[PDB]
């Protein structure tokens, strides 16, 4: 039995390029996965202006890709999004999808996607004429693609309907899946990720009712980890929250990975993992990703002695740079760690911080007199609170001197705004504690650095809604 | 007279490369400025191991650039940064420092800076045996790397106090200033910032009385487009703030860009235009920058059409883009505008939404029986600020097509949080509208997803008390 595990190269951003991808491959043979999929949403010739030919020079870059893929024995699969302005009824459109394809097919690629994600629901007169309905028009075109393409192996088609909340009224009942399941060919695999864009978790019985429906096995999409829905938001936690049941009744697994090409070393590992252990546990998932992530980082770069100045008991000592720790980078992954939670350590810490501000006017200011039990707990808490923001600017100094700064540089902004916010806060804590015997206003300098914030961004999100 | 006009590359973060220089020197000839200073923080060997030699392919590229400089007739200065953990009696260091020099001049290297920023103001008890003081020290090896280089007609020092709040206990009374003054060699030059770090504006007479103590008229190092004190900050209003006055008063103007390399067009031109009034007007200043600016993007990526394709009158319409206009990037100028103030259109369609919030009540809940005039001003209100959200998610849809797209991807992260915001406040305004008639909760599909906006430095900024 054949099963799909893989990446798919489908995030809105600037896309990798291709001694990323290459790397990725090494990455993937690495670690036992075998398909990747290319449908970069950027990518003009992909699908904002699909009826277009590649010229030499992409020609050359796609060979090239597709000859390293094929050394390490990884699928490739090409995709085609033409939902934008194709019109079915037009032989012409057919005949230029199928020119498409035969050029990708010339450069030596094997497998090949259509998709119709994140379109209109709507058709053009002509096609009004012609099919019954939307699912129809697409089917049609679908399986004459796939009878001209030679019936290969591997075929991804994506419904428009590519989750629970875009069906109507619901799954079960949708006419558009229906009318998909009847005349779709049984040998074209489908796309789904789960009851919504981002599936927190995925039941088996949702799993089953699509089955119901579609009469095959789905092939999952998820963007556990996609962070284009809002790009303020890098994910490195464990892959978690799907279970493993489900491995037996899917046609395959392919992850949505970060837009930042070294952040998605944790996931895929995961991945990885999650997949082969039943051909789970998601915190030794993480601890053995981060182990075998560490290695990567190699040492802080030091001054070379490979005559030197060597100082004495009274002279500044020389500049040493302290090398990662794996307490760093479990410190990274919880400040980071999912769409829908957070790490315990981060989250522990928002609380304890919410605590100490909510009974910071018990002791603040002339508590002399007042209980000392309350006043010692006060301090210590804040204390450890020190200690947190102090290990997390630790943390940042420590990631700035790695010798291979490219692990960084791609998620430089996150890391230096989340330890310039811990410094902020720090500040404000210190502040509070420093209020029974100084009365100055909360400073940071001579001025408030924070009530600018993020700016317009910062300032827009003062004003939403909260619980509290 | 000679004087010194450009950009010192001195922010931390991901260095720029090698075209990014070579097409800023480029740039920097078109808009008539002489000055590139070279100090990138985060260089290895510039900052943190200045003790080590290049090597033979690092020297290569500077000695491109050093040439391509030559090119271009632009003043290239060099700058170190020993104060990290220099000592300042032991031989061995000054002749490290003077090898290093050395082979930083047979380059080509004409000119060649010592920065003490950013440093500690303790001294080890080799050094206070020997030095009076911290500025004796720093002077005395100044002077004698200027004497060993042949005297250049250009050389920079930087003092540890180079802002005014980082004078102890004010400007005219610092001892370190004064001992600077008297003891500096009077070949050199010396760099000031203003009042602050990052200083608003610059009142003539604070230069007057820094130069009172110099001796000696300043290059002013003006991080007004700087950002990397709270990278969430992206700066692309015009220069402004600075009297022409200073002109005939000072030595140099050195700007200080954003860390995103492309992103700082307009900055320079604007300084430029600045300085060539005066060998000034603010909004013509931008107005022009923007003009010339525009002309970089070119047009978006179309169908080539060189047996062409052509709809007929009922087939679906082929995918077309808008061009980029002056609209887009003035609203774009004006979103992300200055450290200490936003641009008009942006801090309007704040005050609007602010209105909008706090006069929630009048139409939300039952309004039919009210006073129809406030209902009229609120509803009206709401349409102006709904379409200026239009106009925002239109300027992310045209610049998203443009065919240069390097403009846009160097700076993409902060463009599409800010379009994200303004559509989930569209949502929020209209959930807030359709209240009195819709009983529903203000989600947007199922949830609140700014539940999660900004994860949890997101969270963190959220409870920091302002005024307002």
């Amino acid at each position: 039995r054949r099963f799909l595990c893989g990446v798919v190269e489908g995030f809105y951003g600037r896309p990798w390029v291709m001694e990323q991808r290459k790397e990725l491959f090494r990455r993937l043979q690495k670690w036992e996965l075998n398909t990747y999929l290319y449908a970069p949403k950027d990518d003009y010739k992909h699908r904002m202006f699909w009826r277009e030919m590649y010229s030499v020079e992409e020609a050359e870059q796609l060979m090239t890709l597709i000859s390293a893929a094929r050394e390490y024995e990884i699928e490739f699969i090409y995709a085609i999004s033409p939902g934008l302005d194709i019109t079915f009824s037009n032989p012409k459109e057919v005949s230029t999808l199928k020119r498409k394809l035969d050029q990708v097919s010339q450069f030596g690629c094997r497998s090949f996607a259509l998709l119709f994600d994140d379109i209109d629901h709507n058709m053009c007169a002509a096609d009004k004429e012609v099919f019954s309905s939307f699912a129809h028009a697409q089917v049609s075109i679908t399986n004459e693609i796939y009878q001209y393409l030679g019936e290969p192996e591997t075929f991804l088609f994506c419904p428009t309907e590519y989750c629970g909340t875009f069906c109507y009224p619901n799954v079960s009942q949708s006419p558009y899946l229906r009318t998909v399941g009847e005349k779709l060919l049984p040998g074209i695999e489908v796309l789904w990720t789960g009851p919504k864009v981002v599936s927190k978790e995925i039941p088996v019985e949702s799993i089953e009712e699509v089955s119901k429906i579609i009469k095959r096995a789905p092939v999952i999409w998820d963007n556990i980890h996609a962070n284009d829905y809002d790009q303020k938001r890098l994910f490195l936690g464990p892959y978690k929250g799907r279970s493993t049941e489900l491995i037996p009744r899917l046609k395959g697994v392919l992850t949505n990975p970060n837009c930042e090409f070294e952040a998605n070393y944790v996931a895929i590992h995961t991945l990885a993992t999650w997949y082969k252990s039943n051909m789970y546990s998601p915190q030794m998932a993480l601890k053995l990703a981060l182990t075998e992530w560490l290695q990567e980082f190699g040492v802080p770069h030091q001054y070379s002695s490979r005559e030197q100045f060597v100082p004495g008991p009274n002279e500044k000592p020389l500049y040493t740079a302290e090398p990662v720790t794996l307490e760093d980078l479990q410190l990274l992954a919880d400040l980071f760690y999912l769409p829908y939670e957070h790490g315990p350590k981060g989250a522990q810490m928002l609380r304890e911080f919410q605590w100490l501000r909510a009974n910071s006017s018990v002791v603040s200011v002339n508590c002399k007199g007042k209980d000392s039990e309350k006043i010692e707990e006060w301090r210590s808490r804040a204390a450890k609170f020190e200690e947190m923001c102090g290990l997390v600017m630790g943390m940042f100094t420590r990631l700035s001197n790695c010798a291979n700064r490219t692990i960084l540089y791609d998620m430089y902004s996150y890391v230096w705004d989340i330890k310039s916010i811990m410094s902020m806060v720090k500040s404000f804590v210190q502040w509070l504690g420093c209020r029974s015997h100084s009365s100055a206003q909360f400073l940071i300098g001579d001025q408030e650095p924070w009530a600018f914030r993020g700016g317009l961004a910062g300032e827009f999100q003062r004003l939403l809604p909260i619980d509290g």
